[PDB]
């Protein structure tokens, strides 16, 4: 729909998932996640217009989500050769983590962003902060988190629920439906 190529961005199964569905419905998706080991396939193609990019960023080894935030300048680099090419319209990040990768982007380039929030203090809460006031869209997965959000986070920036489940098809039919209207907003 709308506009064509889009990446999603999970440094560290939402992402896989999301984009699958997404590209049955008729999107072209690029999701790019770290790679954590030297034998790692750089692309693995879903499906003709579906696939997940490995970039090296950091240590080619499995680095918990508590040890990745030094690893994200690298893979900001890393995907900066991508969006030199494909000029994304659409970067949609996951966690926090992606999301201080969004942020970066967003510095640069114009593009509709839109973040999923995820249930060191201080940089998540400074980032997470940057995040909700600078992206067009946060997605919450749940109320409780959403509650946590206003509570303990910040009131700032537009939230969306697209709750947890595995019925990707519908997920995927109510995000697409928020990158249309991102889309359509331009005006």
């Amino acid at each position: 729909h709308m506009r064509q190529p889009i990446a999603l961005i999970s440094v560290h199964i939402y992402v896989r998932q999301l984009g699958e569905a997404l590209a049955a419905a008729g999107w072209h998706v690029d999701m790019f996640t770290r790679k954590t080991d030297p034998n790692d396939p750089d692309v693995i193609e879903h499906s003709p217009h579906c696939r997940t990019i490995r970039l090296q960023a950091g240590p080619l080894t499995y680095i918990p989500r508590e040890k990745l935030f030094e690893t994200l300048p690298k893979f900001v680099e890393a995907f900066k050769a991508y969006h030199a090419k494909y000029g994304y319209p659409l970067i949609h990040t996951n966690y926090w983590l992606s999301g201080w990768v969004g942020w970066q982007l967003r510095q640069q380039f114009n593009f509709q962003w839109l973040h999923t929030y995820h249930s060191r203090d201080e940089t998540r809460l400074m980032v997470e902060k940057a995040i909700l006031e600078n992206a067009d869209c946060v997605i919450v997965t749940s109320p409780q988190e959403e509650a946590y959000l206003r509570r303990w986070v910040s009131k700032a920036g537009q939230t969306r629920l697209i709750p947890c489940g595995t019925n990707w098809e519908a997920i995927a039919l109510q995000m697409g439906q928020l990158y249309r209207q991102l889309f359509a907003a331009s005006l």
